[PDB]
């Protein structure tokens, strides 16, 4: 009897994106052609909280659960360096990204959204599974269809894996986390809190607990106080605010349960004219842009650091390989050395590496059947990734700059770097080095420059 190997069954199509605990890779069954979204959790980057026995049992259970608002899980694999969580793929993107793209959004729309969330949660709770880390990024739409269902992701991971302490992994988490979770004693009621935060945001476009940085947000959450004294709350029903109050009740025993929330007057009324919440849409669009850009900023810096690391490592690997030191390696050698390097969740296969080497070779017009200048290859393979990272950031800059002004203001930078948890006098210092004209604003290139300076370049 043999232990099942992931890559024997699945091939990687492409990267779907970055999630909690690992990279998510779109994959395809080598026989049946079934497409799946595979979260790949790196054992080196993420520590386990539970034992083997406890994990395997949870997986086994999760595979048998079924609910339209919960991500479907098909398979589980494990090897020396990784876990592989194989689930159903969803094509509709993040809930909030869909919402800002609309012209109209009412309490009716919000109620139908929250019912779906509460429904999925209620089910998982019945089965003694807690999310804990529930937020808008974990709410995916099933498809691109207007009336596509919401699929909750990452249920059950937090019980078994330790959360990353890295800011690039924590963006947005602080707004939604329940106070009891901070202090250590928590139960399924923490998920009702998070949903309550999400609802508050849906109807006002602002987080109830907010701050200049991660810790300030957490101070507010811990204190647990909030208000409906914003202007845009005047547009909202009393019942909506009543449910929010009940979900954002501090003491968890006093907090309304998920199942009881589904029976709340507000849910019952609005899910059976209602004005549009135009101000809420405005605020959510701004909120989302800011979050997405701070994320992009952190990923860019991370990619730059990774590249500096990998560039020198790859060169050192090939140098050792280049035994007579003439600078000439062949394709099979480049592959072996690239393999030794990756020893990219997307590259966890021999054929993946063969493919990627070939892509690099084709770009530089090097003949693949002869011998190659490895120094030249290295430059291209890394520049590709550097170029890719630059493009992702730019897109985020342009989206944030909704007025197409070409610029980001000093106030805006304060917000962005606050969310990125970059020290104030630190970024200001780097801004001072770049903005020698006292314009109090930066263009894309200047902004990029700052980020390079904030990662030791
Ligand atoms: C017991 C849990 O086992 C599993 C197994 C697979 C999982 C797959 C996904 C997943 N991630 N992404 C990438 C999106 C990029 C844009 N930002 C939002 C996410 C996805 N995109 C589409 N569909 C997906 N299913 C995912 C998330 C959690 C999973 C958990």
């Amino acid at each position: 009897h043999s232990t099942a190997i992931f890559s024997d069954r699945y091939k990687g199509q492409r990267v779907l994106g970055k999630g909690s605990f690992g990279e998510v890779i779109l994959c395809k069954d080598k026989i049946t052609g079934q497409e799946c979204a595979v979260k790949v959790i790196s054992k080196r980057q993420v520590k386990q909280k539970t034992d083997k026995e406890s994990l395997l049992r949870e997986v086994q259970l999760l595979k048998q659960l079924d609910h339209p608002n919960i991500m479907k899980l098909y398979e589980f694999f494990e090897d020396k360096g990784y876990f592989y969580l194989v689930g159903e793929v969803y094509t509709g993107g993040e809930l909030f990204d869909e919402i800002i793209s609309r012209k109209r959004f009412s309490e009716v729309d919000a109620a139908r959204i929250i019912r779906q969330v509460l429904s999925g949660i209620t089910y998982m709770h019945k089965n003694k599974i807690v999310h804990r880390d529930l937020k808008p990024e974990n709410l995916l739409l099933e498809s691109k269809s207007k009336d596509a269902n919401i699929r909750i992701i990452d249920f059950g991971l937090s019980t078994h894996f330790e959360a990353s302490k890295k800011m690039k992994d924590k963006i947005g988490t602080a707004y939604y986390i329940a106070p009891e979770v901070l202090h250590g004693t928590y139960d399924e009621k923490c998920d009702v809190w998070s949903t309550g935060v999400i609802l508050y945001i849906l109807l006002s476009g602002c987080p109830p607990f907010n701050g200049a940085n991660e810790y300030d947000i957490l101070k507010k959450v811990e204190k647990g106080k909030y208000t409906f004294e914003l202007p845009q709350w005047k547009k909202v029903s009393e019942s909506a605010k009543d449910l929010i109050r009940k979900m954002l009740t501090y003491v968890p025993s006093m907090r309304i349960s998920a199942r009881d929330a589904l029976d709340h007057e507000w849910i019952q009324t609005y899910t059976k004219d209602v004005p549009s919440l135009d101000n809420a849409i405005l605020n959510i669009r701004q909120f989302q842009g800011t979050q997405k850009l701070a994320q992009a900023a952190l990923l860019y810096m991370g990619s730059k650091l990774t590249s500096q690391d990998e560039t020198k490592e790859l060169t050192a690997i090939f140098h050792k390989m280049d035994k007579n030191g003439d600078g000439q390696l062949d394709r099979a050698e480049l592959i072996e050395g690239y393999k030794e390097l990756m020893r990219d969740a997307s590259m966890l296969d021999a054929s993946a590496v063969e493919h990627e080497v070939d892509q690099v070779l084709d770009a530089v017009d090097f003949d693949k059947n002869g011998y190659i200048e490895y120094s030249e290859f290295v430059t291209v393979a890394m520049d590709r990734k550097t170029l890719l990272s630059r493009e992702r950031l730019e897109r985020a800059f342009r989206m944030f700059d909704s007025d197409n002004s070409g610029k980001i203001s000093s106030t805006e930078l304060a917000t962005i770097f606050g969310v990125s948890d970059v020290d104030s006098e630190t970024w200001k210092s780097v801004l001072s080095e770049v903005d020698k004209n006292n314009d109090g604003e930066v263009d894309f290139d200047e902004f990029q420059q700052m980020l390079l300076k904030l990662c030791g370049n």
